[PDB]
């Protein structure tokens, strides 16, 4: 049921910069489907966020 | 092979507090095994930590 | 011409919850008054959000 | 006293990786002299970080 997978390159669609690729996932009631996401600009940062946040990207 | 699973209670170890329950998980090459962890003082803030930061609590 | 200083206790409107005590302030383009909140609950563990996402508690 | 003024380029000097100006100041015990810093990859993402976390470059 899940919008992205492991590995998909994805960036912010507003607001703030963000683009890399999904390495995680989590759950809450507030964000029901939200993912974790490296910065290919900055190896190792991890931000997370809803999937409504997010468009992936070739 | 996970050290937590979902709905597990932690806390971090040491440093800034966080505490409340795993909602999530995420993997890079400087954090092999992260969890996402929502804050139980602050519903939906969600902070991630490399799981030697954490620790199980009942 | 700032709306909050150093010590306030404030807390966050809507969405993720976070309340604790101004400890600091940023300035972006997209975020031109920042503040820094250190919870209340979660010692040490700082998050920062734009001033219309805060309000002043007592 | 402080080791950082507003604009200044730093970086992270090791860990997950940052990079960017200095937009903003924190103070906390844990953290008496904190940063924050817009990423110069990612325009309107600020992180934060301990003084000792980050070094000047050109
Ligand atoms: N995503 C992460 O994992 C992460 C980690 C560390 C730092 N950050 C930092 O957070 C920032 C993300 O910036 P952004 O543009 O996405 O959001 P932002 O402009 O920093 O807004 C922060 C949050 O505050 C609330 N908010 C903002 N404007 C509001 C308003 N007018 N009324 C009510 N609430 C408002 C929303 O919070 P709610 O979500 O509560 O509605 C929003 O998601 C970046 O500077 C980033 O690096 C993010
Ligand atoms: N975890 C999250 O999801 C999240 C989200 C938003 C905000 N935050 C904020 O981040 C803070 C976490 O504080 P903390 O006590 O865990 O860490 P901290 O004292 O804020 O240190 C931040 C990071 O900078 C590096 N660092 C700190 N001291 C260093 C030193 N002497 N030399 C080299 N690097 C150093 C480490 O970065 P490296 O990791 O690169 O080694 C450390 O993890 C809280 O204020 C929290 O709310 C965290
Ligand atoms: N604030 C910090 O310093 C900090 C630090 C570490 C972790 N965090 C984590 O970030 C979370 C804050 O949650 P929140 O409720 O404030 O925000 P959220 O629901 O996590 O949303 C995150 C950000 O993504 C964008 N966004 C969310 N929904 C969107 C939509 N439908 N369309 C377009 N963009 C959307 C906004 O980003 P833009 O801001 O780019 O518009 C929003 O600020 C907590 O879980 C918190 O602990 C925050
Ligand atoms: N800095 C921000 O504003 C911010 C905002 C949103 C997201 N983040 C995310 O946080 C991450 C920063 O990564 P990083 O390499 O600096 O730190 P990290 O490896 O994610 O470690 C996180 C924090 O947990 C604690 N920690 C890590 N390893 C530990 C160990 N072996 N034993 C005890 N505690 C340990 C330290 O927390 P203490 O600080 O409590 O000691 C450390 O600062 C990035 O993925 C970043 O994007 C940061």
């Amino acid at each position: 049921n899940a919008t992205f997978g492991m590995g998909d390159r994805v960036r912010k669609k507003s607001g703030a910069a963000w683009q890399g690729q999904i390495v995680g996932w989590y759950c809450t009631n507030l964000t029901p489907e939200g993912y974790a996401v490296e910065s290919e600009a900055h190896p190792g940062s991890v931000q997370i966020y809803p999937v409504a946040a997010l468009e992936r990207i070739n």
